[PDB]
């Protein structure tokens, strides 16, 4: 009992919040994720022990857990201890071996397939064909039984309607393509997750999946088992998605106190405008309005009819090569939780529209298509060169950048997919360099959904030409100290103020601010582009995106004055 | 004990809330032989057994079974079987994707798209066994007991099912997953089993999304190789009921009460007005188009057949060319959402994948024919909203021709010849050639041919009224004013019709008004061909007339039409062509 012992200090010590916190969620929240830093700050040598024989110190540690949720029910869930983040063992999924085995291990993972839920006894009742006796046995802890102890034949029966389950599931993992040198390689290991576990590793994602190794005698073509080679699967213990999409970040209550902090800094505004592509000088105006998308307009507004109101922006730069267009867009791919950086330039059937129709030959029923807006999931989708779009997807994108949806009619099914995402998009002009509008070679009637179009000139004043190389040289001579050895925001709190804002913060328009807007559309109309109605819905979402940047859950004449302010700039390039 | 004490409580429930149901089904039985059950009154009359349904479904749903079959004493069960079907639960509303082993032998409830559907085949309930050696004939209902499998008087594993002494009944397996519309990323690469009984059987039918509940169960996994996993398990739905919760025009129901309240409506003078003011609440204006959307919804007298047996087209076909940002999306996408199943799709298709797509024979395919069927094939009377149709492919193009004018699709390919049915109202928005808005019809991609085929093309377009547009903004601004401060529940500052209401109204005006056009408006319309004859205007225009006013006649629930109805088609149809003339 020696280690549920020493666990018993450990949790109290280190997660003792956690598990009250435990306590009050049971069975709905029943893990503990632990860190291994702290175990191994309390005890170097528990920690130690962890790595090389997780399994007996894995089980102590779930006692311990189970203590400590005194009075609680586990006749249907057991809690969990859920340790994660260690450094020793980081194999790669191709290089996990014999050397691993019955190891614990943690891997970077691009998860590329998931089973059913497949329901797994663990307390079973067995009752024997011949004498008609019950045995019970735990198959988390035992192996099943074989003979009955009173006519001691071996006839056993599971009777699965007294017996318990929990959930378990197989995926399939691989090393990110990110991190590999060359070709793929054709294989993937297996891994199972348990209980909670499931449904929690989607194909796609990049996890640090973390667990322990395990064997298996392999079975051939024909299922004819080996004469002793093994195969491998890993079972998982924890799953750490290290990057999270903003409405799954995870802010705690301190972090709620800072953030909450930062919104009255009188300037917040200008220090998240400044993040958004601080490697490049200048375009003040660009990086305002990709920060106002970053925190988007106010979500969850219906119209009478019950027709949802977008309130993601989109916005599409044009200019010439060197116009910094690239680089821009995937500054802010990289600034964003999961961000997509993509090329317009597609194959038939691979487009960014790409939607999935139904084929009986495959998996599930439907063929494996998916594009970028079906993979947005609420964040920015960056889309270079623009103006490659091809047809089916510039009909297409129509309806995913106004109603956020890719409707389709095929093979017998009525969907609309979901393409909730934002879109900012560069494009260089027709025939290379500039000369506005009309040298673009995108569709007008594409080109309304865009919200603000900002177009780049260069209007090559000598003195900005020497600021420009000013800067580009100085951060090379720091890139260049950095190997030698010799911000506005913390990219961290700026994730997770952005997704707090987005999470608790619900824009409404007061009277002054819709005036205001009223009167500038108006006035617009009053004497190249059409100034349709949809502008003001433009302006409406930009405003709200100000207040939403302040945290404030009114939109002022100040953020109408910062919508008026950044369409009249794009206005000014006509 | 337990399940005597049972029955009755189900015996009083069943009399308190469902007697004239069950009398229904005295009559019609067995045709008519499922009770269908809302939880809710059991809520009402026990709370206690209805907890016990989400925990022992098939206990009380056993019990439930037997009080009704103890209330249809005397009918004849030999063949068919009561069944009770108890719907409306939230306490169990599991996606496809996390049913798990939480539910195992519990009641649960689903949204479902069907993707899959089987043959029937025929199961045996009431079964009959006899002995190869002993002749022993062993009987047994299969859905309660197993199959014997040792003969009870002489010892040996000799049993043989009789087929012809044995009751069956029919079983489906359907395939089931989370409506499209509910995942947030990519498909799964499963989908769940669901076994269908009885009258169940071909009511699920593919694409229809269904709210399907029933008790869940495992079965013993099963390898690549048939090799039987230790303690992994697979699961399936036995289904025990099915709700639908859209319903189309014909299938919704209509009650006495309802009947009352919609008759109601159909005296007041501006039904029409409050009907046309109901079309797209979001929009502003464009309320000559909202007329014809609004006649649309109604359509014509259907079932009119030529002396030559042919059919005449009811349904009505609306065009809507504008500008970008005219809007025309959201009106389409309006529309669509009024109606019960309504299709919103895009024009631009790839070639097999178009509007029009149909069933081809194929023999590698599964069950001989090809997973094809477009928007058109899927209408089911439905309005079917176009947008991009300035983008429609040529295949597209040509088949429109048939689909609009006889609501067919024919076909002669792979030794087959069929006309596959494409009834549906379309209501397609365009944008103009070379982006922006002369003669309108040549400023849009369309062939003449095709344009032919609507009986009504709105041109919309900007008349930088400086006022008109100050209007707007106001109404667009109070319009979303108003949902900010309705996520926040502080109120600043109704449809005319309520939408559940506005449904049945033009369901029952759909089943019953049944209008036939009277002289008097009759010769108006006659008349108005000759006079608009005068200095592209075909005969077609007549049939369109006619539509039209038939629909305004019933859009008031009258039997007849009368010329105030024909003054509406003429008003829309001077409409087009005042605004279509240059
Ligand atoms: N303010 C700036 N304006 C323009 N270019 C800049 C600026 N700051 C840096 N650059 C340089 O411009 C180039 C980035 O352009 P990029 O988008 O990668 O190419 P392209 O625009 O043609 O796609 C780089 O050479 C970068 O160093
Ligand atoms: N009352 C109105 N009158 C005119 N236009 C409107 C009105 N209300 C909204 N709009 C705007 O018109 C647009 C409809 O898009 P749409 O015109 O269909 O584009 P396209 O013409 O390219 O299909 C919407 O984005 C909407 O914001
Ligand atoms: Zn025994
Ligand atoms: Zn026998």
């Amino acid at each position: 009992s020696s280690l549920k012992l020493l666990f018993d200090e450990f949790l109290e010590s280190y997660y003792s919040d956690e598990i009250k916190d435990i306590i009050i969620k049971f069975p709905n929240k029943r893990s503990l994720p632990v860190n291994i830093s702290d175990l191994e700050e309390f005890d170097p040598d528990t920690a130690t022990n962890l790595i090389a024989d997780p399994e007996i110190i894995i089980d102590a540690a779930n006692e311990s857990l189970m203590g400590k949720l005194a009075g609680l029910n586990f006749d249907t869930y057991i809690p969990h201890v859920r340790f994660y983040n260690q450094s020793i063992n980081t194999p790669m999924v191709l290089n996990v071996g014999s050397a691993y085995i019955n190891k614990f291990v943690s891997i970077d993972a691009l998860v590329v397939k998931r089973s059913d839920i497949r329901p797994k006894i663990r307390d079973a009742v067995f009752v024997c064909t011949f004498c008609n006796a019950k045995v019970k046995a735990n198959l988390e802890k035992e192996e099943i039984p074989k003979v009955c102890p009173e006519c001691k034949k071996r006839t056993l029966k599971i009777v699965p309607e007294e017996s318990s389950f929990f959930n378990s599931q197989k995926i399939a993992v691989q090393d990110p393509l990110e991190r590999l040198s060359g070709s793929i390689p054709t294989w993937q290991l297996e891994a199972w997750l348990d209980d909670d576990l499931v449904n929690m590793a989607i194909p796609g994602d990049r996890i640090e999946i973390s667990g322990v190794l395990k064997i298996r005698p392999r079975k051939d073509s024909r299922g004819k088992v080996d004469p002793s080679i093994y195969s491998m699967y890993l079972n998982v213990t924890s799953l750490e998605t290290k990057q999270k999409e903003f409405a799954d970040i995870d802010i705690s209550e301190d972090e709620e106190r800072q953030i909450k902090e930062l919104s009255k800094d009188p300037e917040i505004f200008n220090k998240v405008t400044q993040s958004v592509a601080p490697s490049i000088y200048g375009y003040n105006e660009i990086k305002q309005a990709v920060a106002l998308q970053l925190f988007g307009g106010t979500p969850g507004k219906k119209l009478v009819d019950g027709g949802q109101i977008r309130s993601d922006m989109h916005i599409l730069l044009i200019g010439d090569p060197g116009s910094a267009k690239t680089r821009i867009l995937q500054s802010v791919s990289r600034l964003v939780p999961k961000g997509i950086y993509v090329s317009g330039k597609s194959v038939t059937g691979g487009g960014l529209t790409a939607v999935a129709e139904r084929d009986d030959f495959s998996e599930g029923g439907w063929t494996l298509k998916a594009g970028a807006m079906v993979l947005g999931n609420g964040g920015i989708v960056a889309i270079d060169q623009f103006d490659k779009i091809s047809e089916e997807d510039t009909a297409a994108l129509h309806e995913a950048l106004e109603s956020q949806t890719i409707s389709v009619a095929k093979a017998g099914i009525i969907a609309t997919f979901n393409a909730k995402a934002s879109v900012l998009a560069a494009a260089n002009p027709k025939f290379g360099r500039f000369d506005p509008a009309e040298q673009f070679d995108i569709s007008p009637t594409l080109l309304s959904r865009f919200d603000l179009i900002f177009p780049i000139r260069d209007i090559m004043d000598t003195e900005l030409d020497k600021s420009i190389a000013n800067y580009i040289l100085n951060q090379h001579e720091a890139a260049g100290a950095a190997i030698a050895d010799v911000p506005p925001i913390e990219h961290s709190l700026l994730k997770k103020y952005i997704a707090y804002a987005k999470r608790y913060v619900m824009p409404r328009l007061s009277e002054e601010a819709s005036n205001r807007i009223k009167e500038y559309y108006v006035d617009l109309r009053r004497a190249a582009t059409p100034i349709t109605p949809r502008q003001i819905e433009g302006l409406i979402r930009m405003a709200e995106a100000s207040a939403k940047s302040q945290l404030r859950d009114v939109v002022s004449v100040k953020d109408a004055n910062l919508a008026i302010s950044l369409s009249e700039y794009m206005l000014k390039t006509l």
